[PDB]
Formats: C-alpha cells, sequence, structure tokens
C-alpha cells in the first residue's frame, strides 16, 4: 500500500491579506477590541455637581466646588457647562482659556499652590465683599499705584496657569483700583514655555467694553466686579514670569498635567467592572488595541486605532487524487492515513503544537512593534491632558491615522510570517518523515510515499509515533 | 516525440520593480496621466475682466464687477492685480485678507447674505457720496456714539467674512464719525473658527499713519475714505460674533467654501474637450491619477501626484534547450509546441485571458487602495477653497510627498501581485496539462512532456482544445 | 563515486530580518557610523571670545566682537550667554529675537549691508554719547516728529532683519526723541516672508515699564538707552517693508542663512582629521549616515538617523548527510567537494566575487534611495539655519523619526533583496554545472550528483575551472 502526511480539511472561513496574494484560510479573528454599549464603574465612585458648579467654579475654589483639591479624585466627573454662573463676581475667558479650562477642572494629579510666595514677595492680596464665597484667588493692589512689577518664579510642575485682571464696570472703581488714566491701555503678559499677553482699558474704552458686554452676569444681580483670566504654560524644571501692575489678579495654583476624569455620555452600569473605560463605553479585558478615535481613556488602556483589520487564526486551506488535505477526521491540524478513514488515521500533536506556538510568537512581536511606533508617534513622557489641550478644538488626530495605516501593514506582515512558518513545519516534518522511512521505497513528490510492501492501520499508527521498524514488514513485494 | 507548454518568445520591453527583485517584462505602461500643453474648454464658458475690475471690487460689487454674484459662474476666470485700484474709496487689506481674497473672488458656490439682518438690528447703514458705485457694505454709524455692541449671528454655510473700518483721513472726519479721542486706540473684534483683530486710531496716530501710507489710492483722487479690512473665518452649524463700535464696517456676505475657479497661464484652445483642467494644461479622459503639484482643479479630476510610476502591462519574460519559451509565433501569450515551427504550434485562449483579466482586477484593487488613502489623508468633507487657503503662502504640500510615497510602494506591490498570479496560473494549467495527459509518458521537470508514441501535428492541436484520446495515439513504441 | 556543490560551512554570526522570516547569516555590519568621543579639529580655527563678548555684542560690532563680518569665519565658535551685558546701552529682546539670535551670530556665509542705503534716502543717523563703542545701527530721528514713513527695499539674500526702537527711560528724553505724548501707544511692524510688530509707550506706561524692568544693565551705569529688538524675516527676490517713526531704530544687515558654527561641548584634540563633525563629537570617514539627533553638523555630512540597524554583510547560513554545506575548508564562499577533505575540496571564486558585487550593488541601490527620500522629506534648497531657527525651543524633530522608520524599512528590503540574489546565483550555478556534466549521470536534487564512473580528487578540480571533458572518464561502471 501506501501512506501521506498532510492537513485536516476543514471549511474555509475566510480569507486573509499578506504581501503578495490572498490567502484563504480556517479561521480568523480581529486584532483590536470593539467598544461596549456601555460604562462598567464597579469599584468605582462617580462625581456629579452639575445642579450646583460650574467650570470656573472649580477653580475658584467656591463653596461646594472643590474637586481640584480632593484628596481622592474619581475617574468619572460631571459639572455644568462653560457659561454657568457664579456666586462671586462676573466672569470673562479668552478662547484659550476656555480650551483649558475644559480640561483643568479634572486632572487627576496633584496642583501645586503658590499663593504663599505671592502673599510674602507683595502682602496681603486685596480685599473685595463681593468675593467672599471665592477662595482662589490673587489680587495685587499695592499702596503706590500702578507700582508695576515682574514676578518670577521656578516652577515645581508641568501645566497651566490663569492669569488676568479684577476690575469693576464703574469709572470711579478703576480709577481707585489702577491708579491709571482711562485712555491709557496697559498689558499683563505671561513668560513661560511660551508666551501670552491680556490687554485692559477704562470700562467705557476698547477692549474693556467688549469684556463687559460679554461677560458671565453672577447670580447675585449687585455685583459689579468682573475678573477676565487668560492662560499660560509652564514646564517642570524652568522658571515663568507674570507682569503685574495694580489691579492685576493670578489665580496662584499650578494644575499638573498628567491623566484626567471622563465625562460619561452613556448608561452607568454598576455590578460589572473593567479596566479600560471610555466617555461611549468600556473594552475588553487584555485587548491589544482599542478601536477609539482618540487617546483619553481611564484605567489601563492599550493604544488606539481608528479602525479594526484581521489577523490568522488557523491555517491555510491548501486544497481543492490527493492535494495535501486528509479526508478523515483527526483532532488536530496533522496527520498520516493510508486512504482508510476511521481507524487508520492517525494525528501528530507536536505539529499542531508547533504552529499554534508560531502564531502566538507572531502576534507578540507585531504587538511589540506596535508598541514601539507608538511610544515613537507621541513620547515617551507625554501626558493626555497635554496633547488634548494643544489640539484645542481639533478633532481629528494625524498620528492616529498614521499609527492606523502602520498597523494595516503590521497585519499584512504578521499573515505573511505566520504562513511561512506554517509552510517551514511542514516541510521540516515532511523530510523528517522521509529520512526515518527509508531509502527503498520511493517518493511521489506530493507528501504520500509508495512503500514496497502493504502497510496495515498498525503501520501508519505506528509511523506517527516515530517507533516504527522496517523489520516486521519486509515481508511481501509490492509497487 | 514529445511536447511542451509555455509563453511566447517576445522582445523584453523593460524592467518593473517588485518587493524583492527586478523583473524583465516584456510590457510596461504608466499609472498617471500628463498634462498637455494647452487647455482644452470647448462648451465652457470664459470669464475675463482684467481690464475694468480688480479683486477688490469684486467683493464691493462694484459697477460692473459681480463675479461672486452670477447665477452661472464660469469654471475659467481673470482679472486684474490685487493692488488695481476702485471707483469708490481707497483700501487697505491685511496679510491674510490679501491671501483669503485671492481666492474667494471667485468660488463657485451660492454666497449667502446677511445685511438685511443688520439693518434690521442696527438700522440704516451709514451713507457717504463717496461709495456710491459700490453697493456690498455695512457701515454701522449709530446715533449714539461710540455705543459698541456685540452682533451675533448663526452661520448658513462655512467660509469667510471681510471686516474692519471706514475712515477718513482728516481729523474732524475721523472724531464726527467714530466719536473718541484721536489718542484712544480701539479694536474690532471677530470670534468665529478662530480669533481675529484689529486695531484703530487718530489719523496722526499709530497704527493709522501707516493705514494710510500703504493705502491704494482711488481713481478719483478727491476721495478720502479709506475701507480697512481683515478676515474670519464660519463654520455651518456655529454661530459667530463680531465686536462692533461707531465707525466699523463688514461686507455682509459669506464667501461660501468649495470649488474655486481657474485663471489660464497658457493657450486656451476650443474645438477640444476635456473633463480635468488645471492652471497649466488639461488632462488626458479617464485618468486613474494626474501628475499634479496642487489639489486646484476643475470639472472631475482623480487625485494627483508629484511623479509618474511604471506598471507591468505584459509578463516576466523567463527564458534565455527547451527554458520556457517557444520560438514559434503566436496569437497569444501562452502555446503548446511540438519543436516544430509554422503549423504545429497551438496557442490557448484561456491562460492569455486569465493573465489580462488578472492584470485589470490587480489594477483596479490598487486604485481602490490609493483612493482610500487620499481620503483618510485630506479627509471626506473637504473643499479646495479651504485648504487653498489655510495653506496660504506655502507652494509644497507635504500630505502630496506622502501621497506620492504611498502610490509608488502600493505600485512595487501591484508588481509583485501581479507576477505571483501569472505564476499561479502557469502552474495550474501545467498541472491541469499533466492530469489531462495520463501517468503512462514522464516528466522533465521543465514544462515537456515525453510521450511513448509519437505526436504529430494533429495530436499537438488535439491537447491544446482538451480534446485528446489516447486510444487512437496508443500505435508503435519510443522513448 | 560522486560530487557536490555548496557553500563552505562557516559559524553562525547572527540574525538579521528580511520582509517575510528572519535568517541566520555568517556575517553583519551596521548602516550607519557612531559618534566619537571628541573632536578631531586638525586643520581647522577655533574661535573663542567668551570671557569679553556676548551674543549681542556681536551683532553691533562691539569693538572686539565682530565674528559675523570676518572674511574667514572657523568653523567652531564659542563666546558669552545671551544675558551678557555691553559696553554700550542697556538691551531687550523678545522670545522670538532671542531664538533666532543664537544662531544668526555664528552664520558661516556672507552678510548684506543696506546702512548706506538708509542714509541716503533719509539723512544721517541719531547720535548718541552712549554708543561710542558700536557701529552696526542706525537711528531713524528726523527734523519733523514723529514723521512716519515705510522703508522698502528688495532683499538680496534670504535671511534675518533686526529692527525695534531705542530709547531713555526718562520722560523728557523720550518727549525729545519720540516727539510724541507719553499716554499713546505706537507700533513698529515689519512685512517680509511674514509678518511682526512691536509695541512702545511712555517710560512710565505699559509696555515700557515691564522692557526697563526686563532690560539688561550694561557695564557703565550711568547709561540710560535700552534698544528694544525684535526680529523679521526676509525672501531673497521679494521685498520687504518697515514702518518707521522718530525714535525707531534698525540694524542694518541682513543676516543670511545657510551653515552656522558648531559650539563644541565635549574635549577638543588635535593631531587627528575628520569631515564631519557635532557639537559632541566626530564621526568617521565615508559613513552612509550617521547616528545623530539634529540636522546641524560642519564639513562633508550625510543625513542622520536616531538609531542604527543590521544589514547582512555575509550570506544566509542553510544547513543543520549532505545538508548543502562543505565540511572542508576552502578560501572561498562556494566551492566543489567528493566527501574528501584537504586535498580533494575545490573552491570557486566567481561565485565568491558575484556575491560581492551583489551586496555591493544593493547597498548603494538602498543609499540612493534613502538619499532621494531625506531631499523630499527637507527640500532641495534647504539651510540648516533656517531649518533650527523654524524648529525653535522644540528639541524633538518629526521628520527624523519618518526618515528612521523609511530607513529601517529599507534595511529589510535589503536584506530580502540580497538573499534572493544569492539564491539566483546559487541556482544558476547548479543549473550549469548540470549542463556541463552530462545526461548519463542522474540528480539527487539536493546539489549532489551520482556518476556512472568513479571520480577522484583530479576529476574533483577538473570541473571548477570548467575544463572537464568526458573521455578520459568513461572507463568502468558504478551506481
Ligand atoms: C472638552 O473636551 C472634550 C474632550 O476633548 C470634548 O469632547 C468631545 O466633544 C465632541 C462634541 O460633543 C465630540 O464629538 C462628538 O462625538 C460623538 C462620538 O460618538 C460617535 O459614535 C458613533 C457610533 O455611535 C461613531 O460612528 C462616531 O465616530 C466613530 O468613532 C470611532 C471610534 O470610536 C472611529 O473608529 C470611527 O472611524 C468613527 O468615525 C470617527 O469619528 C470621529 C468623530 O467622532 C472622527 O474624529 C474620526 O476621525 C472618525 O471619523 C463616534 O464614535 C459623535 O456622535 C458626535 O456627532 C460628535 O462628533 C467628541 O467625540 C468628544 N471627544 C472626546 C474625546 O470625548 C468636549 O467637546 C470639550 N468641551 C467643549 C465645551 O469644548
Ligand atoms: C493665488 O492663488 C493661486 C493658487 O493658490 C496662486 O497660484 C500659484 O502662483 C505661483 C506663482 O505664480 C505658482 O508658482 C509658479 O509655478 C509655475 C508652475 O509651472 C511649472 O511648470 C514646469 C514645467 O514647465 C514644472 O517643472 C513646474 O514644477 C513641476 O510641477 C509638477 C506638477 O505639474 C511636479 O510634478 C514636478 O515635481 C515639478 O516640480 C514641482 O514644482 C512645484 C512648484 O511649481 C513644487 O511645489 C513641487 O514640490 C515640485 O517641486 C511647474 O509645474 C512655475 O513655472 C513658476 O516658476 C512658479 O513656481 C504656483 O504654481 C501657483 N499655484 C497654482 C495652484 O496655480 C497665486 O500665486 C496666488 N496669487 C497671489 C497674488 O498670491
Ligand atoms: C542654541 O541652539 C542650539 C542648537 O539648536 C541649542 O543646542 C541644544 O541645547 C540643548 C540644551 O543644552 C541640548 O539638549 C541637551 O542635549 C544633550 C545631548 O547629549 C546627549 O548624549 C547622550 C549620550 O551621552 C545621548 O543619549 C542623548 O540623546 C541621544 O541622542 C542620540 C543622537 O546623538 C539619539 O540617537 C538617541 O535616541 C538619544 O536620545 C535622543 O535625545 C534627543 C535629545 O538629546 C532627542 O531629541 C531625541 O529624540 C532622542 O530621544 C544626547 O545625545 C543632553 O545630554 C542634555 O540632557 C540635553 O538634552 C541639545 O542637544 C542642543 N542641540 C544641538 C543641536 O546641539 C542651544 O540650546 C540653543 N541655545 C539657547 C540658549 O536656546
Ligand atoms: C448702589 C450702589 O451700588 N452704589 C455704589 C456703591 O456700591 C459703591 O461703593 C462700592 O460698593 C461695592 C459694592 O459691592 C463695595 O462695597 C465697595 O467696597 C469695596 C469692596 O469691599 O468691594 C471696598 C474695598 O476696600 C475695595 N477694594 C480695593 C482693593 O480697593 C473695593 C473696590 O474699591 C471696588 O470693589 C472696585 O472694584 O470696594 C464700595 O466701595 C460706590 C463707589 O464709591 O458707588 C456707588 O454708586
Ligand atoms: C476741498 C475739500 O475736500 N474740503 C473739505 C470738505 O470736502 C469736507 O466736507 C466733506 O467732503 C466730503 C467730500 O467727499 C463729503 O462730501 C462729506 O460729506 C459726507 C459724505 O461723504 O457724504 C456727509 C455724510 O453725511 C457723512 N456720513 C456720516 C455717516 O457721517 C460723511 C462723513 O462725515 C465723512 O465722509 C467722514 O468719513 O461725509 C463732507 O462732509 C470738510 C469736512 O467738513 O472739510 C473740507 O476741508
Ligand atoms: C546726571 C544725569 O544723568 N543728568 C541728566 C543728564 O545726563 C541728561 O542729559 C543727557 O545726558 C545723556 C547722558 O548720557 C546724554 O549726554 C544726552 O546727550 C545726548 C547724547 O549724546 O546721548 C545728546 C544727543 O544729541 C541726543 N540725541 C538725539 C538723537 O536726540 C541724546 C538724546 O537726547 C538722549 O540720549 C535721549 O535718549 O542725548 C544728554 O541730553 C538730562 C536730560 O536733559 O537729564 C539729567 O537729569
Ligand atoms: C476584567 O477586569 C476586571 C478588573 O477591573 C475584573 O474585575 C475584578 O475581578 C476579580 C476577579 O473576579 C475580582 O477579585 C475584583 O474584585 C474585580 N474588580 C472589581 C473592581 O470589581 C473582571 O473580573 C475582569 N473580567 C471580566 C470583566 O470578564
Ligand atoms: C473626453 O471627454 C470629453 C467630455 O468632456 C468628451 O467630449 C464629449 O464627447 C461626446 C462624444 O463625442 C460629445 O457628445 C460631447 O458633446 C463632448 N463634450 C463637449 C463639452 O463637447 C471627449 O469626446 C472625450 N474624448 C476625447 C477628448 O478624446
Ligand atoms: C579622514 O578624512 C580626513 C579629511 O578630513 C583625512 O585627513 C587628511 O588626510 C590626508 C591623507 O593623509 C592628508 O593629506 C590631509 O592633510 C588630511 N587633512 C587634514 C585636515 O589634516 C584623514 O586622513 C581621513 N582618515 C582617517 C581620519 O582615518
Ligand atoms: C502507488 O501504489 C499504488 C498501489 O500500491 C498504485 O496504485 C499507484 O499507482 C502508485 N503510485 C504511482 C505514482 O505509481
Ligand atoms: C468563521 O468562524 C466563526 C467562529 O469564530 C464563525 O462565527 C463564522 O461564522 C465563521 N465564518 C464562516 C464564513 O463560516
Ligand atoms: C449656556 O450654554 C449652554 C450649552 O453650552 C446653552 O444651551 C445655553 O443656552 C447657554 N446659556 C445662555 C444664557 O446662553
Ligand atoms: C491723566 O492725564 C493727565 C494729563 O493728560 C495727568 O495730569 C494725570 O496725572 C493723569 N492721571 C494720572 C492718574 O496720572
Ligand atoms: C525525450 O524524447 C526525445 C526523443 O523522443 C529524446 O531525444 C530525449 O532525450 C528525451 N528526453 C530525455 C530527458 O531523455
Ligand atoms: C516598449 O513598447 C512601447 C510600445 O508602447 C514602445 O513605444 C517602446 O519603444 C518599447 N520599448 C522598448 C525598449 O522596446
Ligand atoms: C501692482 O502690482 C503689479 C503686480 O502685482 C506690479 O507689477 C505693479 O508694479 C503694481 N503697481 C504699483 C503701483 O505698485
Ligand atoms: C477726550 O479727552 C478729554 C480729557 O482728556 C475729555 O474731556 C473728552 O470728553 C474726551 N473726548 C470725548 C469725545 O469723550
Ligand atoms: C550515490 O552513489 C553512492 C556510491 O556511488 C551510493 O552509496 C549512494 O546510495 C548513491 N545515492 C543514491 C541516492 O542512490
Ligand atoms: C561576528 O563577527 C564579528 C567580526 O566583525 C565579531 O566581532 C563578533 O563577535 C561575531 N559575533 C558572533 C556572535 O560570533
Ligand atoms: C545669565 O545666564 C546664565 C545662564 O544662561 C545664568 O547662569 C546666570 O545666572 C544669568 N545671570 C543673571 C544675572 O541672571
Ligand atoms: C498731547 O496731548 C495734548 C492734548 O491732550 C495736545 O494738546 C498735545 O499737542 C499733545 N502732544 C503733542 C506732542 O502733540
Amino acid at each position: 500500500n501506501q501512506i501521506c502526511i498532510g492537513k485536516a480539511i476543514k471549511p474555509i472561513n475566510g480569507t486573509v491579506e499578506t504581501v503578495s496574494r490572498m490567502a484563504k484560510v480556517t479561521g480568523m479573528k480581529k486584532v483590536g477590541g470593539e467598544r461596549m454599549q456601555k460604562i462598567c464603574a464597579k469599584g468605582e465612585q462617580i462625581h456629579d455637581s452639575s445642579s450646583a458648579c460650574g467650570i470656573v467654579s472649580h477653580h475658584l475654589k467656591q463653596e461646594g466646588c472643590d474637586f481640584p483639591f480632593l484628596l481622592n479624585k474619581p475617574k468619572f466627573a460631571t459639572t455644568g457647562p462653560m457659561n454657568t454662573s457664579t456666586t462671586g463676581f462676573n466672569f470673562y475667558l479668552t478662547e484659550k482659556a476656555k480650551s483649558w479650562m475644559n480640561i483643568t477642572w479634572r486632572v487627576l494629579g496633584e496642583n501645586k499652590d503658590f499663593g504663599d510666595n505671592l502673599v510674602e514677595k507683595y502682602g496681603e492680596s486685596g480685599a473685595t465683599s463681593e468675593g467672599a464665597t471665592l477662595k482662589n484667588y490673587y489680587w495685587y493692589v499695592p499702596t503706590a499705584k500702578p507700582g508695576p512689577v515682574v514676578y518670577e518664579k521656578l516652577a515645581e510642575c508641568t501645566g497651566t496657569i490663569y492669569y488676568g485682571a479684577l476690575l469693576s464696570d464703574a469709572e470711579a472703581g478703576y480709577i481707585a483700583v489702577t491708579g491709571r488714566n482711562v485712555t491709557e491701555r496697559w498689558d499683563v503678559r505671561f513668560t513661560g514655555s511660551s508666551e501670552s499677553s491680556i490687554s485692559f482699558s477704562g470700562p467705557k474704552q476698547s477692549p474693556m467694553e467688549e469684556y463687559i458686554i460679554k461677560s458671565v452676569r453672577s447670580s447675585v444681580d449687585t455685583v459689579r466686579n468682573i475678573i477676565i483670566l487668560d492662560s499660560g504654560r509652564v514646564k517642570k524644571g524652568e522658571t515663568f514670569s507674570i507682569s503685574l501692575s495694580s489691579g492685576a489678579v493670578v489665580i496662584p495654583t499650578i494644575f499638573c498635567d498628567g491623566d484626567f476624569a471622563v465625562t460619561p455620555q452613556v448608561q452607568i452600569d454598576k455590578d460589572c467592572a473593567s479596566d479600560c473605560h471610555s466617555a461611549y463605553g468600556s473594552f475588553p479585558n487584555g485587548s491589544s488595541f482599542i478601536i477609539h478615535h482618540s487617546v483619553h481613556t481611564v484605567g489601563s488602556c492599550p493604544p488606539s486605532i481608528l479602525r479594526n483589520f484581521d489577523v490568522i487564526d488557523g491555517y491555510e486551506a491548501t486544497w481543492e487524487f490527493f492535494t495535501g488535505g486528509i479526508q478523515g477526521a483527526i483532532d488536530g491540524w496533522y496527520g498520516v492515513t493510508n486512504h482508510d478513514t476511521g481507524k487508520g488515521t492517525a494525528a501528530d500533536q507536536t505539529s499542531t503544537q508547533k504552529a499554534v506556538e508560531a502564531i502566538t510568537n507572531k502576534l507578540n512581536e507585531a504587538i511589540e512593534n506596535g508598541n514601539q511606533r507608538y511610544n515613537q508617534l507621541y513620547g515617551l513622557a507625554r501626558t493626555q491632558a497635554e496633547l488634548l489641550g494643544n489640539l484645542g478644538k481639533e478633532v481629528n488626530d494625524l498620528r492616529l491615522e498614521t499609527f492606523t495605516e502602520f498597523i494595516r501593514l503590521e497585519t499584512i506582515l504578521v499573515n505573511t510570517r505566520i504562513i511561512e512558518e506554517h509552510q517551514a513545519i511542514g516541510s521540516k516534518k515532511k523530510e523528517e518523515v522521509k529520512r526515518l522511512l527509508g531509502p527503498n521505497a520511493l517518493d511521489l513528490g506530493n507528501g504520500c510515499f509508495n512503500l514496497t510492501h502493504t502497510c496495515d492501520s498498525n503501520c501508519v499508527n505506528s509511523i506517527s509515533r516515530g517507533t516504527y521498524t522496517r523489520e516486521n514488514y519486509i515481508h511481501n513485494v509490492t509497487l
């Protein structure tokens, strides 16, 4: 008779893309994990103050709004919109200040305060009765006005600082506080990692009239003071400077960069745990990549891609007379048969184990390469707050597109590598079988060996374990 | 005798580049189409007003210059340079305003007007006798001056708006119109998709003196008014705001984004039609890509690349004793011979048809991939006007370089895939021939089969159409 | 007997990465050259003035500090820090001015002067006794003040120009020079390749008070004048304009772009020569790429990459019965044996020479492709000064990361191509040997040929040079 070695015939599950062709495979999966329909927040605390506080109220430490100063900060937080009024004075924010305040109120790090340094350098802060509820502000009102100074300080962390002015909308109060003429225009300048500036004038002159018109009015209608704020950026090891004159104001806190909380936009479900969450749902455990449109997430999360890709999970179907496949059912991926089905077909676990190990190792190497590329693209020392703030109002990140293209190319390369490794394993197994069999028989060049004798089911079964011997099968002659 | 199957010998036309090697091929073509030496403008209207109008005159709706308000806008348009004087007042434009006005005067979309809203909100516009020829402007001159306000409106389309001031160069007129003091400095601010601002002062104070010196004088030498203009951007669904004081001016029209006309720079030829045009010539019909240095074009145009690449159009020349080639001439790419030339060599159309179909399908898949990459690079909702305006004075687009590199890699991949598919077709044909022939004969391992009998001229022809039978050829024995 | 042809067995040196697998090779090297521990400055002059001059002193042509006006400019230069005082007036620089002055004081090109044009256009420059030591400045003080003008000039080279004001910190001097009121705010504007502006006011008004506080005091404590400077950029063929008023100042020199000197940061070693230097060490001669984190270098330097990669330098080890390897030692890479070691094994130099040439040619093509990609990424007409100035305070260049990724991919492709070419050479050699031998013998399909006769060592070496003939070996019969 004769024997053959090959793969187990299984239904074709799909098609994957290699470098030079498309291959039909018996099994495939997806590299990235898909978003769920809810947020699994078991074991996590949720902060919600949308009915009592606004974004600005948190920065100024209003009574009952102290998220940036909590000892333990919840990963999920919600609050009122940007235009929510406070109980103190009226406020105005620039566009840059709005963009950065959308983030800085919910940073999960530890914030640094430098109000005591200002107090000891320039004396006690100015006092007004309209800001009794708020606490976190320093008002520079020297005895001799305007009395310009430049305040320099070495920062303790990378972050943002809000500065500006606090002025009345009446001419008498403005003159009493600033000590300038109404027709004059003056500036407050900030020099840190970058440069920022803001201009002020009298209540009936530009641009202060526009500030008055555009300001957000407070809950108390008798309050005349408006606090106008801009933002500046500071680096950890460098020094920053602020040009101060009478009437200038500064919030004496550095809002350090890092992770910041996620505002839930979908249903929050308890009695369900996870480790990677986003504003629109959680992700399955142990994902190599996640299908997300941003880098903002909480918990332990992998890199994000914009779309999913298919990777091989089985083996190529290289079959339609022997054509490499084995009709008989076997418990494995490779087998030895003698055209007898039911008991004369035996499978070898060694080749299947090798193929599974090859798939695992190639996938691990691919994931490592992708992580290295992600680190190169975004940087080793990166923070989500800084990236999101620098993006600004833009919702499209080009680095995500570059990373997605790289991941697609990597997936194609992985499919190619896995297929080639499987081919090498099969060729090595065939060569080993030919070596073990003997030189007497001849090879048909397709994995089937014709023996000089008859090979019963026991002869086939002995070959798979490798204990086959030629002595007991020499009898009789056939071709 | 014996028979052989193989490819038709043809002269080598060139060399293409694959992933792992360079392959010699009998035919190749180019992916992209080349620019022509003229513009084919049959069936298209051409606008030319360079002898009577300038760029600014079109925006202000000067008598005889109304391109942005035409019902049907020609695809080709020419007009005077930016420094062309108008018949109204003198004008001054910022650098950003100049850059955006180079584009906005020839947008092919429909522009939105909001002058009636301004009139009903604030009353009739201010009137001067020096602007009788121009129509498209609103001059905010309230009864009580300065009377600052903030005008907010929800936009109807994404586009640009030109704002600023309209002031005299005499102190008396400036004081009468603005109602301010000459020593004061005031601002006009625009808040839309971004932020813009511009400053004004008295005629003898900075920066108004520089505006007077740098202004473009009008045709009438008795005109004292100067209109100073800056630009701002608005998004479709969002609201925009302008800070207005007495003396401020605004052009009450949103110049919507989209396609804009092309100014011809080469000879215009009628009696010749095309569908893709550029400023330096037209392009051939039905091109997958065009060799262009920008994304600005009119008509139906494909993506543009910076240089051309070669793609395979024939088959690889895998020949220098039989070496895979067939000496005898045949009407196809594949054939069967018996070392007899003239009638005993027969060609099979099936393999040639399969190879041509493979080339076509691979090229189509490549073009689809390139289109997807282009959409990812530039965005699904993109307009030529916005891209060109954001580019500014820069003439080098990095996205074009990235796309060209991607297209080069794609072309290499396509060559590899086509060559592999041709190899697979050839191997399948050889296996089918071996199966059809029979087990009696032996294979030399190079596509040539030695028969046990003689194969005459009719025997070769019988094999080609697949009706070959063994019964009538068993007679006689040879090796 | 029998003969075999194959590769010489050598110890495995390493593993390289190809497109679809990792290959074990007998030799590999690195694409890029590594930085040395010293600067080899034999035959080069070194400039050092850190004990007498500062950066600003060089621009103003202070007595003894004239690097930008030297006939021959040394490639290595050192000077005092930016905050070094001068012997003239006090100075203040904006952040942009500081960033550009860090570079422009050491440009190696020829600088263009236009002071004579200013003198002939507007008369003799204003004179003060506090600037007797400095020479390179023009002070615009007309007879009728303020007397605003706009100065337009066609540039001669691409570069930077420093402009601004020169004012006293006393009210009387400010009024006498400017001719303005103290409460007014005025601007100096620069229009070139981009737009720049700077604002001034009275000594007791913003922002001049901040300039006074932040200024760097001069060596002489009786000097009251402060020169406040900003920077602007000019292109070669275009015209630039400056808005000048009484009291404005401008440095009448265009600091042309190009290469600029390197400040040594490591030990300088003479009696040692090189052609590529950086601030932290030199590089070996004749390197295709250098491991550097920037594009700033002096001498003839190749493109820089951020990390090194391995390229093949030998051949793949395709061996563990004959398995393609030859046990006997030979003087080459390929050989012919008859299982007799010591004298019956002969090597062929043709295949080894072909393999070495293939390696060289593939590496050269790779280097050419990398150079083309570098030129596309950075531009054909580029200068180091412009790139470094546009980078600013950023120390991470993304184009370097893109180039490094491209070089990694290119190295993988080169390994693949070299291995494929070696395989082709081996297959061609085997086919030629089979053709030369004869049809009588049979092939075992593994590079070993069994002859019908015995083959002594003489029969073996006769094959190597190809003068083998069958006539003298027909005698005797064996299998
Ligand atoms: C303070 O800072 C916050 C954080 O920066 C700001 O949050 C952003 O607010 C935006 C305005 O509300 C918001 O934009 C909305 O996003 C919604 C997203 O939900 C969608 O769900 C769909 C399915 O139901 C998806 O189809 C859709 O888009 C997909 O996203 C996938 C990833 O999940 C991608 O793989 C897919 O390709 C697909 O398409 C992407 O869409 C992206 C835009 O969402 C786009 O950038 C990307 O290129 C792909 O094209 C999406 O998942 C939409 O339903 C809304 O219509 C609207 O677009 C941002 O998502 C918020 N960002 C984050 C990180 O939370 C907050 O606004 C700010 N506050 C203020 C006052 O400024
Ligand atoms: C209002 O907006 C308009 C649109 O934004 C502005 O139009 C631009 O005006 C510029 C100044 O007039 C103009 O620059 C000129 O371009 C000419 C182009 O013609 C050349 O023809 C040559 C053959 O005869 C080509 O060799 C040459 O360059 C090639 O272009 C090929 C594509 O066609 C490329 O594949 C090749 O690589 C090759 O090299 C490219 O050159 C590009 C620059 O042209 C460069 O960006 C690219 O990276 C490659 O290096 C070119 O085709 C030149 O002859 C002139 O010397 C000058 O460079 C722009 O082309 C105009 N742009 C468009 C889209 O029309 C208009 O200026 C503005 N008005 C104001 C007042 O600002
Ligand atoms: C006027 O202009 C000058 C030129 O623009 C400015 O010079 C810069 O000054 C900076 C501050 O002094 C200086 O930053 C320092 O750089 C040092 C570099 O020396 C290190 O040596 C180490 C080994 O001993 C390396 O490990 C290290 O980094 C490596 O660099 C390799 C290339 O040589 C890379 O292949 C490696 O990946 C590795 O990591 C890189 O680091 C880079 C930063 O150095 C980073 O950008 C890159 O992405 C890689 O991550 C480095 O070689 C450090 O020791 C110091 O700690 C500090 O970082 C800049 O290097 C100077 N730039 C140049 C071109 O000279 C000058 O500041 C300015 N003056 C003013 C007043 O502004
Ligand atoms: C009916 C009415 O509003 N009449 C006003 C009258 O209120 C106003 O007097 C000012 O009123 C405000 C009301 O909130 C404060 O009470 C002002 O007192 C203080 C304050 O505590 O806010 C005193 C404090 O010492 C001042 N601080 C500094 C640093 O100077 C501030 C400061 O002057 C102002 O807040 C300016 O921003 O004010 C009280 O003076 C008078 C103005 O004299 O005008 C009537 O029409
Ligand atoms: C010889 C000479 O020029 N003498 C001037 C004299 O012209 C000037 O009077 C002004 O002259 C201009 C000439 O174009 C206009 O006629 C001015 O009239 C108007 C106008 O432009 O129609 C009247 C109009 O009601 C005004 N509109 C508004 C909204 O206020 C404008 C406006 O005041 C000015 O255009 C300012 O921009 O002017 C006419 O007053 C006198 C100035 O009184 O000075 C002589 O030297
Ligand atoms: C003790 C003391 O400082 N008393 C000052 C007295 O110095 C000052 O007079 C000015 O002093 C400076 C000292 O460096 C110069 O000597 C001024 O002379 C000149 C100069 O040469 O610098 C004269 C020159 O013609 C002027 N140039 C122009 C273009 O106008 C300049 C110019 O006025 C100033 O430099 C302004 O920047 O000054 C000399 O006038 C007096 C002021 O009158 O004040 C005492 O308190
Ligand atoms: C996914 O990961 C989460 C971790 O966030 C798992 O939740 C933990 O499960 C272990 C084992 O049951 C418990 O001891 C922990 O108390 C759980 N954490 C919390 C916060 O409850 C979760 O089991 C994992 N598997 C899923 C969700 O299928
Ligand atoms: C290229 O495309 C243009 C379309 O712009 C073709 O011109 C049209 O040709 C058809 C068929 O002859 C006519 O019915 C149309 O009237 C033509 N259009 C116009 C505007 O005249 C042109 O024939 C195509 N082929 C070329 C140019 O070779
Ligand atoms: C590396 O290159 C340098 C050139 O910068 C070589 O130095 C020159 O060597 C030649 C030959 O000995 C001399 O004639 C020149 O005078 C040298 N130049 C200088 C400036 O001295 C150097 O020899 C090369 N090889 C090394 C450094 O190993
Ligand atoms: C292999 O052996 C079987 C029976 O022993 C025979 O039918 C078959 O033809 C043989 N294969 C070949 C290629 O001759
Ligand atoms: C492939 O296998 C999966 C099992 O994970 C199955 O859900 C899917 O339907 C299969 N696809 C086909 C085409 O049979
Ligand atoms: C405040 O903002 C919210 C959403 O940003 C908006 O719905 C609301 O109308 C705003 N309130 C006012 C008074 O404009
Ligand atoms: C305001 O200006 C006048 C002169 O214009 C001046 O006398 C007065 O001192 C100025 N006001 C202050 C507070 O200095
Ligand atoms: C094939 O047959 C021809 C003649 O029938 C003969 O000359 C040739 O040697 C044969 N091929 C081989 C490999 O023996
Ligand atoms: C290749 O074929 C084209 C036909 O389109 C011909 O123009 C060209 O000259 C040929 N090239 C060579 C090298 O024969
Ligand atoms: C107007 O501009 C054109 C081209 O931009 C130029 O040739 C002409 O000299 C300019 N006219 C004036 C008066 O500057
Ligand atoms: C100009 O300023 C003076 C005082 O400096 C003031 O009295 C006058 O009202 C101002 N002009 C206007 C139009 O308000
Ligand atoms: C080749 O010849 C040797 C001796 O001549 C013999 O031992 C060996 O078995 C032969 N090879 C084959 C495949 O028969
Ligand atoms: C590879 O060869 C180099 C010789 O250039 C040698 O220095 C190195 O140690 C070798 N590596 C191994 C693993 O033998
Ligand atoms: C000047 O700068 C150097 C380094 O930039 C610094 O060490 C020194 O303290 C500075 N001098 C002063 C007076 O600030
Ligand atoms: C300063 O302003 C006053 C009026 O405010 C004016 O009379 C005087 O001429 C101005 N100074 C100058 C130098 O013009």
